[PDB]
């Protein structure tokens, strides 16, 4: 029952790209990376190698693969204490999934900030561009549960813990800028009507149902964000390829006692880039699990996810000098009103060891704030502070999580607390209360003060009766919703026709389509022109009369908010599909792998069976997977090497696979007799842009290749693709 | 007055085809089919039309579009009460899914035999040909979470509780006559193969992964259970239109005390029928949720599942 | 600083006698005891001298006296974190309580075997006379709550975990040598007969009610047990004092294969002893925390309670030679037919740091055995080796409570086991099962041998139908309770009597106690008549003629039944009351605690108030309590030294105080003039044995107390103590 | 919410209220009650917005808290009145 002889079942502890060496925990993977907060994990980390099979209070097992019966067809007995431990831990696995951003992939970085930001924070973990701060990130969807697909149209969660020396930070956000709606108290209505519905929890992942759609349309608020998840920030290619917002406004105060409002952006250093909506559903088909999996092969890759943490900072006195409330979550700040100061950079290079214990188990609390940093008044940020603390102590079974190895402060602490259920600490201190005598009162409270003071919160003045009313400032739903239209390119204004078409096409009551339909003329007349069409409504004369809301503080746009329009390309750990024949042309492939390996792109080898070929030279090439096995949505472009072409000419799956990556907008490259395929895709002979060709795969067309790739995908090859049956 | 005035957000309480209205809760779309099982659970279900909305403990509410803060603008204060219930329930919804088929989809109905079975059991619920058990069935998969997708390649579950006069009788079968292995002592060590790796919890739904394969390898009892995975027997059209069985030699006891060995069968009346692999993949991604939609509007339309 | 100038606030960290400080946390009281298990809970425990007080995310507080308001006498707002952490973990305390012997008192030690038993047993905490298992040991009474009181009539559990270098043995004894039932499927049945009644949950830890003596009267099986609970077992003076038991056969099982039938035994070093019925009750108000206390003071004085293991040893050639069956755990093994052979030595020397964490949270379990012992078919052993897994997951909150520190074996623990509600553990291996090739399939199973090898159960032969049906060999109810019973002296003879008569004055239904009488008869008549007349019950002339049951193997009684036919006394860590006066004689004083230090015992000097009294001579006595302060109750004898006895001759309570003590058969010791208080417990002037009388208080008055004391009770004095109105 | 076992403790019959109970909240450990309303969020249109909202009033009205004036900075400080 043994490993092969060659040591072939254990991957190298080295760097290594996707798919050459099975995945591992992480701290064999990369046992020299290390940081203070994975160094503390080490009093619980547990070995295999070498030690006996034991019950869980040490007995050793000789015989693990029966049970205990009188006679060896009779029954079992009750006496079988290693079935029954065994069984009963199996029988007790799971614990609740989280009420939403159950589906989420996590994994341990660092952050450090350029420059000290003591002017503006006394926060410790922005004091010194010398003093590195432990993460753990864990990046989610919101909709589906823990077992459903990563590809589907949704927001996603981007929660960041920080291990610092004052205490726990958690910055948990999302990767828009906005929320749905203004005041928590909303918030189970808004999940429930965007979860599976009740009667018979359908559909997974998905807000494309009546529920989503009815609620949106009587609760306009919604639409700014809607805007963004239907365009394709819904479907982003890789967690390393969206942005990150706490969307909130916050406060930083400083050693003076200074307060400025601040809203939190993570820019990715990989750049901003997302699917096509056919390929997205499809790939939720195809791999349930692509966005989990990239992450993981990245961090073993060296590709590590890097993100720039960046403030927009408004000071106290301009709290009401836009033509939006600061403190409503339904409203962005526009950049080119205040732009992004950059912060500092964090690093995720380390998965993981055991999913469910460093993942499942991890809890982050847009609460966890340390000094230096304050709330305000956003009425979805005051009920959140409520809802995290509440919901963890049942998902976790009780409230000494703090205690599960991935959550605890690697700073100290220490109070008068006790008991509850799985307690881990002992305490000694003979005084469970303060003020106390016996033990000359310690732990104490500890003044504020400039550096390692107490929590003081900041002395906003509060004046108002106490009622339950939205304020006026927060009603006016469309402006930000137009700017966000305004501000995208063309192929993406048509991407969020397309998301609000298909999605409304699935909302059975037709009078649900009709009045968002009504809700889109309020925002933007070409916009509700073009999905009405699609859904075969007409407006009316009334509703091609209604006045367009009023520019966002003069701005008719801001390019910041569109996915491509400011081109920030990074090929370094994209893939390519090479589809290889019986006789590849060495030297293609010898060139192809030298120009994709000069830029940190990684190649992923295809072929109509697994095993090995042999190129013309003697070389054998392994076989990572098939046309059918890994198909074209799994990687960003693809190159045909020249060869026996005749070998792959009539496959059906080599093909289709070139036109599910035209259909898809992504680079081709056809060398030399791969040229043939040129028919398949049905697409001139002088040739076209997006298409890469040449004699053979030399240094031009890599280079080629290799600057289509740069800019991600071939958005002006959209008007070819309607004819394509693929 | 959010309904529209033609009362075309209600779904006509008949039998309709799939697509033709909103689906609805089956007592509202089927007031008039019964069952005593379903007659009892009266006392619990709880409408809503005409009825103010209230907290839990029956406070009616006024706003409830907002917290109770300082000032429209102020922090929200620790006494609203109505707010911290009604974000509790919600913080509180979930419980842990089921450890092996988490992901399921289930019906009510009711059972009947087709003679008296007394010569060979003395099971109260086939003793008479006219009496008229309450069921409720669970069909499911194997592997993935409840939120995984239906159409993948994996054992089916097929359970089925008995309302009996006499006790609960649970038959809780699959979709296949034999299971991967012998002795349960090894099922922890058989599932935790299959199931997502513990490193980065991937592939979900899927035995298509080194730790199934090199368990298989490892422990030859599991083949015949894996041909039958492997054939299209995995990838069924419908829980409709595949087999159920109970797997083990069990007994009938009759009223002398005579023993004898019973294996369970189920027949399904619709036939066999199942997907093809590129299929079922791909639709795993068109609608993770076809076989749980299919079983719902198959009974919306009157096209009843029914075992033999 | 809150601490007095003086340091008086905390306990000298050195071994000081009950009353002399403060108790504290064991690891700040004795820093310099230790053993494996206690080193290896260093990591968990918590320290708080000069650190600064934070949330539980390591937030330093700087004020921990108020809520954060809108104005100081305004609305406390959501936002405050530091408020709802500190009050939410407050509301997590509790954890389920222990479904039967929720109450109880635990303290750290260690066993060493005299010699190695390698030719009985392959266990290895028996193999070597040099090897040390540490032990944490739980002594509890059975019915009452967690919050119910020690000195209830009840069993009294005896748990010891062995922290074994092959796994953890647990052994889950009583202080009686046999159960009221036979088969675990009745214990819920039993239990809930003893437990408080369902309709109003009285009474509490009281087996004086209606159901428990229905159900006793109906099961006869039981009536065994109840006459060790009706005797001056059920009250004993300590858990030091008292006897603990297997009760059920299990094996030993030795490296060639060979089983040996084996009863488990603890002796207690310090002798047996126990209350009588009418002091016991009373010190349930006066100190109804008085077990729990006593064993923390002996240990913190280093009074350190000792216990002998034994092994009653049977062939398994032997197995029917017996007039009763060796599985049927209503019977005993009479020590006169298979003696106790000496095991090893037991020392409890170190009482926990925190109650919740290392007491409350510990889980025992009978079916915890390791390689060397194993099971038998007593069906009642069987039933229990269901229940603490079941039972243990639902208290401790999940099935990872062996990562819970006290639980923790001190041995590895690997295997493939994963999950569950609060994972502490971080498992590393590739693989979470077996058999695998990924990680060479370890952890891997071990065959069985002479040491350190696999558990492989003893391969007993089964033979007959599945039945739910009782061993006819167990149906015989009386001849144990009537060899009990004989083996009891008069006076313990009349104590049980005076249980019965007292229990089943509190059956509101008649016929109830007409049913036990009846029982009694079958076992004694002697027994039968004389409750049958407390009760105002007349036998019946049937009742009178019931022959009584056989002897037990030949055997007409067994002194070893017996709790003081055999002397065994010990004084060391007993405790005398000296009842002070204004101006006591120096000399008289000097003498007592002179004589007392030298054998162990120790002292509690009383007066009618606080603060101090100064003797004849100048020294400044302090007093330790008022008369009423600390009772006769909680003492084993009483001393009244020489001085101003008219101070006190006229004190209510200081008359009292003997009278009391009198009653319950305490020795008492009068010099001088304190002789005076003859006339309030009627003695007469030539004095009685049982009261050490002289002019002053030596000579010989030390050693005849003392010598008095190692008798532990005056029991030729109980015809007095019905004059005394007490 | 850990003492009773989860969020549902108000359907324990002794907790249940006698007058009648109706809202959008679903699911949690051991739910009694079976919802068969549509709507599990409002607004909505697909039960007509029910169960609805009622103005405060004389009888039978919605809950609203008394229009209380705040006025003072966010401090963690006892009241000097108090002392
Ligand atoms: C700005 C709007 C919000 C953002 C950016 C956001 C972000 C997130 C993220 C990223 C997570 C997942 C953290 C993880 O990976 O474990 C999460 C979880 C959660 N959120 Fe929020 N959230 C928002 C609004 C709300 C509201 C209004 C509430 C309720 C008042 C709420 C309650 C919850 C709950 C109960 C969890 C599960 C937490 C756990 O089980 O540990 N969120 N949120
Ligand atoms: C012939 C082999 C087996 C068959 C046909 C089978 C069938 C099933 C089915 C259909 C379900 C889902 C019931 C539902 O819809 O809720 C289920 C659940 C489950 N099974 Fe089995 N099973 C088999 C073997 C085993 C074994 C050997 C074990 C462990 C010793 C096991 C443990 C479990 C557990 C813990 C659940 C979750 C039950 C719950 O949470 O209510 N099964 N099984
Ligand atoms: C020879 C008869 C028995 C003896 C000597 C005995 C002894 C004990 C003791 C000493 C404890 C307390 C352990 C501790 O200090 O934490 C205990 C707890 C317990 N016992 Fe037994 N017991 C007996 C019979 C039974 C039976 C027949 C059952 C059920 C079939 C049972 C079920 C339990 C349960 C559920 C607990 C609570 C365990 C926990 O919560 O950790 N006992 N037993």
């Amino acid at each position: 029952s043994l490993a092969p002889e060659d040591g072939s079942h254990r991957p190298a502890a080295e760097p290594t790209p996707p798919g050459a060496q099975p995945t591992a925990p992480g701290s064999l993977k990369a046992p020299d990376t290390r940081n203070e907060k994975l160094n503390s994990l080490e009093d619980v980390r547990k070995g295999s190698e070498n030690y006996a099979l034991t019950t869980n209070q040490g007995v050793r097992i000789a015989d693990d693969q029966n049970s205990l019966r009188a006679g060896s067809r009779g029954p079992t007995l009750l006496e079988d204490f290693i079935l029954r431990e065994k069984i009963t831990h199996f029988d007790h696995e799971r614990i609740p999934e989280r009420i939403v951003n159950a589906r989420g992939s996590a994994a341990h970085g660092y952050f450090q900030p350029y420059k000290s930001l003591s002017d503006i924070t006394k926060a410790d973990f922005l004091s010194d561009p010398n003093k590195i701060t432990p993460v753990f990130v864990r990046f989610s969807t919101v909709q589906g549960g823990a077992g459903s697909a990563d590809t589907v149209r949704d927001i996603r969660g981007f929660a960041t813990k920080f291990y610092t020396e004052e205490g726990i930070f958690d910055l948990v956000g999302n990767n828009t800028p906005i929320f749905f709606i203004q005041d928590a108290h909303k918030f189970p209505d808004f999940v429930h009507a965007v979860k599976p519905e009740p009667h018979w929890a359908i559909p997974q992942g998905q807000s494309a149902h009546d529920t989503f759609w009815d609620y949106v349309s009587l609760q306009p608020e919604t639409l700014h964000n809607v805007m963004w998840a239907m365009s394709d920030r819904g479907i982003p290619r890789s967690y390393r390829t969206m942005e990150g917002f706490g969307i909130h406004t916050f406060r930083l105060i400083n050693a003076e006692g200074k307060a400025t409002f601040v809203r939190f952006h993570w820019k990715p250093l990989a750049g901003k880039a997302s699917l096509v909506w056919d390929e997205a559903q499809k790939l939720t088909g195809r791999d349930p699990d692509f966005h989990r999996r990239e992450l993981w092969e990245a961090i073993e890759a060296g590709d590590f996810p890097e993100y720039e943490l960046g403030f927009q900072l408004i000071p106290e006195e301009d709290e009401f000098k836009f033509d939006f409330d600061l403190l409503d979550p339904t409203k962005l700040i526009p950049e080119e009103l205040v732009p992004v100061q950059r912060v500092g950079k964090m690093v995720l290079n380390r998965n993981p060891d055991n999913f469910f214990a460093e993942n499942e188990q991890a809890a982050f609390h847009p609460g966890h704030i340390v000094p230096g940093l304050d709330f305000t008044n956003d009425p979805l940020l005051q009920g959140r502070l409520y809802s995290y603390t509440d919901t963890q102590i049942s998902r976790l079974g009780g409230p000494n999580f703090h205690e599960i190895p991935i959550n605890r402060p690697t700073c100290p602490y220490h109070n008068f607390q006790r008991d509850g259920m799985h307690r881990m600490g002992i305490d000694t201190n003979p005084a469970n209360y303060e003020p106390n005598s016996i033990n000359d009162n310690w732990p104490r409270e500890t003044p504020p003060g400039p550096k390692r003071g107490g929590f003081e919160s900041y002395q906003e003045r509060v004046e108002g009766n106490k009622v339950r009313e939205r304020s006026p400032s927060f009603g006016e739903y469309y402006s930000h919703p137009r700017l966000f239209w305004l501000s995208q390119t063309p192929f993406e204004q048509r991407h969020i026709v397309d998301g609000f078409s298909f999605e409304l096409s699935k909302v059975v009551r037709p009078y649900i389509r009709e009045r968002v339909v009504d809700q889109l003329a309020h925002i933007d007349l070409t916009l509700a022109q073009a999905v009405a069409k699609n859904l075969g409504i007409e407006l009316t004369d009334d509703q091609l009369n209604i006045t367009p809301p009023p520019d966002v503080n003069g701005l008719k746009k801001d390019p910041s908010l569109s996915l491509y329009a400011i081109p920030d390309g990074d090929v370094k750990g994209r893939v390519v599909a090479i589809l290889l024949n019986d006789e590849v042309r060495s030297a293609d492939l010898l060139a192809i792998l030298k120009a994709l390996k000069a830029k940190g792109v990684h190649a992923k080898l295809l072929y109509s069976r697994m095993g090995e070929v042999t190129a013309d030279d003697g070389t054998v090439l392994p076989i990572a997977a098939t046309f059918a096995g890994a198909p074209s949505l799994t990687v960003d472009a693809v190159i045909v090497p020249c060869g026996n072409i005749a070998d792959i000419a009539d496959n059906g799956d080599a093909n289709y696979y070139l036109m599910e990556a035209y259909k898809h907008l992504k680079p081709i490259a056809l060398a030399g007799d791969a040229r043939k395929f040129k028919a398949t895709i049905k697409i001139a002979d002088q040739g076209e842009e997006g298409i890469v060709e040449a004699d053979s795969a030399d240094g031009s067309f890599m280079d080629e290749l290799l600057t289509l790739m740069a800019a991600h995908r071939v958005w002006s090859r959209i008007p070819k693709i309607d004819k394509i049956p693929a």
